[PDB]
DNA sequence: GCTGATGCGTA
DNA sequence: GTCGGAC
DNA sequence: GTCCGACTACGCATCAGC
């Protein structure tokens, strides 16, 4: 029964342990109790495990139903080059759950920000749903069918179709199914367990319970004979193969056929890098300091280069002239650039026959000859377009080289890959460049060339090592990069002061408490308090409690009347203006939706800070000792890409 | 035909 | 994108 | 440091309502 199953119990048996006969469809039931399971832990190992027993049955009973169990697990519709999207969010959703209960759609609205998960409204909830027969129960690869069948859903009335779907699986839900596919809906599993852990796992699994077996199978825990330290090291062995195996193929539709065929420890040898398949990209952590650089890449040799203010594009070229474009989520965007395919045989040498290129796609002005900001970049058509009608140009500034000519250069080190990007590849001045650099370890010299990408129109300097463990393998290191932006230095930067006027309950992790919080600068003219940002990151969670616990004194029915918000969301519960804090930015953005500064820099749009973030409470200021609008108008027209 | 709410994907 | 929490 | 899930602004694409 799987009412009772258990994945987390001692000693769980793949095979008799299980809640479903060998051949059968995986139960969605089981699914859902092993969430159960995970999010009541939090530590990883335990979660790992608990999911790997799972994994253990499917390979054991129901190889078939690995794959829809995988993406379930990770809530994921399948490989990210395809693109396919839900179209689905908490507005359908919550109206699929009234409809199925016959509730007022504000009333499941109001519950769902109050108990801060969707999931738990739709299981407390009555069905209103009458059924003439009692429905089949749901199975994991049935629930993973209907998902794709929703975001296959196009045109008019499709909202009304994709309802009916989540209705349907609602009336044959049991225990805690209806939980959990209104947060699969929703995109808040709130496992605890992610992308990482579900490799973990399944790593695991395949190692103890190798697939591939007659039933029953005769190799149940293939670690029983081993110690428990050799049986850490092994697996953890295990584990590297399908990381980095993953990493260049981040594809299941490739590696789970090939898993159950020819094993892990053969995977390497059927999946492999190659154009057309995206990758896994290099990432970078912040960098609080120039001395916190030298001392992370301590002795070893490092370059500093422009962080480019775009977007990523990671430029596949196939054997035989077929270009691919995919962004960092391995979303294909091809049709996309048009003009950068035109350019493909510009940039590289006539004996570079494939490529992949690691991009940044940065927009463009050709009649000034100049970087354009990252709002300009994204008003770029996104869907197929064509050349001719292309308005914002992109210039390409090329900063690695992940596979040239049939070889893959992902365990070379950075100073060859970066040799062999500018050797074979051609630049062409606001079309193809390599990236600026600067190979130095003199802190005076990284400080002007910071002061020097900023005044280039630059986020600030990536930094990266030549030789030193300076590979491109993402499952030994995915941020073994550096990043130095200005807004990370203490001190040096520009600060502003804000009024919390609103709050939004929280959710998941914050549910019970506030999430997030409206902000507002001062405007002198009008005496009004303007709507500038949302906040809802940069405290702890002793520091937001504490938030919580005050501001709940100035809860007002209604608001103010000398505050304006405009188009920003309606907070959930309205602030009387007193709490100021000080607030960290990284740019300030002309804004659609928020009235701070409106009129001072643009007849109808106001100013917004991008990525703000949460620093310390001014109890010294009072709202109208807070930052004002003209000042806020200054440090956006301070600003390089700015006039 | 237009608009606004919703969803998604970039940062 | 930034951030803190649990490990 | 790793992994994870809270949270940010914003613009195109989509679709329901007018
Ligand atoms: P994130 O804040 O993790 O930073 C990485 C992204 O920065 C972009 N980028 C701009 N310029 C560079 C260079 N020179 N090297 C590497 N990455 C760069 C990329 O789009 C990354 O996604």
């Amino acid at each position: 029964d799987p009412s009772g199953y258990n994945p987390a119990k001692n000693n769980y048996h793949p095979v008799e342990d299980a809640c479903w006969k060998p051949g059968q469809k995986v139960p969605y039931l089981a699914v859902a109790r092993t969430f159960e399971k995970i999010e009541e832990v939090s530590a990883r190992l335990r979660m790992v495990e608990t999911l790997s027993n799972l994994l253990r049955s499917v390979v054991a009973l129901s190889p078939p139903d690995l794959l829809p169990v995988l993406y379930l697990s990770l809530n994921h519709l399948g490989p990210p080059q395809q693109g396919l999207a839900l179209g689905v969010g908490d507005g359908v959703l919550l109206k699929a759950v009234a409809q199925a209960t016959g509730r007022q759609l504000e009333s499941v609205r109001a519950e769902a920000a109050e108990k801060g998960d969707v999931g738990l409204v739709a299981e407390n909830s009555r069905s209103t749903q009458r059924l003439m027969l009692p429905p089949p129960p749901l199975t994991a690869s049935g629930v993973f069918s209907k998902f794709r069948d929703i975001a296959r859903l196009t045109g008019s009335a499709s909202t009304a179709k994709k309802i009916d779907i989540i209705k349907g699986l609602f009336v044959a839900c049991r225990h805690s199914e209806a939980r959990f596919i209104a947060r699969s809906l929703s995109g808040r599993l709130r496992l605890g367990l992610a992308e990482q852990s579900v490799l973990a796992a399944l790593s695991q699994a395949v190692s103890l319970t190798p697939p591939g077996q007659e039933f029953p199978p005769a190799m149940v825990d293939a670690g029983k004979g081993k110690t428990a330290e050799a049986r850490k090291t092994w697996l953890e062995e295990q584990g590297m193969i399908l990381k980095q195996t993953f990493c260049e193929v981040p594809d299941l539709d490739r590696i789970i056929p090939v898993l159950l065929e020819h094993g892990l420890e053969r995977l390497p040898e059927h999946c492999k890098l190659s154009p057309g398949i995206p990758l896994k990209p290099m990432l970078a952590h912040p960098t609080r300091g120039i001395s916190e650089v030298l001392k992370r890449f301590e002795e070893a040799a490092f370059t500093c280069e422009y962080k480019y203010d775009g977007q990523r594009a990671q430029i596949h070229a196939l054997e035989g002239g077929e270009v691919k474009i995919f962004s960092r989520n391995q979303a294909d965007n091809t049709g996309k650039y048009p003009d950068i395919i035109s350019r493909i045989p510009k940039i590289k040498l006539p004996s570079v026959t494939s490529f992949i290129l690691d991009t940044e796609a940065v927009a463009w002005d050709r009649e000034k000859k100049q970087i354009q900001p990252f709002q300009v970049l994204t008003t770029r058509k996104r869907k197929e377009v064509d050349a001719s009608e292309i308005q914002v140009q992109v210039c390409l500034y090329a900063f690695d080289l992940i596979y040239l000519n049939g070889e893959s250069l992902v365990r070379e080190p950075l100073s060859r890959r970066r040799q062999l990007l500018r050797e074979n590849f051609v630049e062409t001045e606001g079309e193809f460049v390599f990236a600026t650099s600067l190979d130095t370890k003199d802190i005076e010299q990284i400080a002007e060339f910071l002061e020097q990408s900023v005044k280039d129109s630059c986020e600030g300097l990536m930094v990266k090592t030549l030789d030193v463990d300076a590979t491109y393998e993402i499952a030994k290191r995915s941020h073994n990069w550096l990043k130095l932006k200005k807004d990370y230095l203490d001190g040096v930067g520009d600060t502003l002061d804000l009024v919390v006027i609103g709050a939004y309950l929280g959710r998941g992790k914050r549910a019970g408490r506030y999430g997030g919080f409206l902000l507002a600068s001062y405007d002198e003219d009008s005496e009004e308090l303007q709507a500038i940002c949302k906040l809802g990151t940069g405290f702890s969670d002793e520091e937001l409690e504490e938030h919580h616990q005050s501001l709940k004194a100035l809860v007002l029915p209604s608001p103010r009347p000398y505050v304006r918000i405009d188009g920003a969301v309606i907070p959930d519960h309205w602030l009387d203006p007193s709490a100021v804090w000080e607030v960290n930015c990284a740019d300030l953005s002309l804004s659609p939706i928020y009235p701070a500064a409106r009129g001072l820099v643009d007849s109808d749009k106001g100013i917004s800070l991008r990525f703000p973030r949460f620093i310390r409470v001014r109890e010294d200021k009072q709202p109208e000792q807070a930052t004002t609008s003209a000042q806020v108008a200054c440090l956006y027209r301070k600003q390089s890409q700015i006039q």
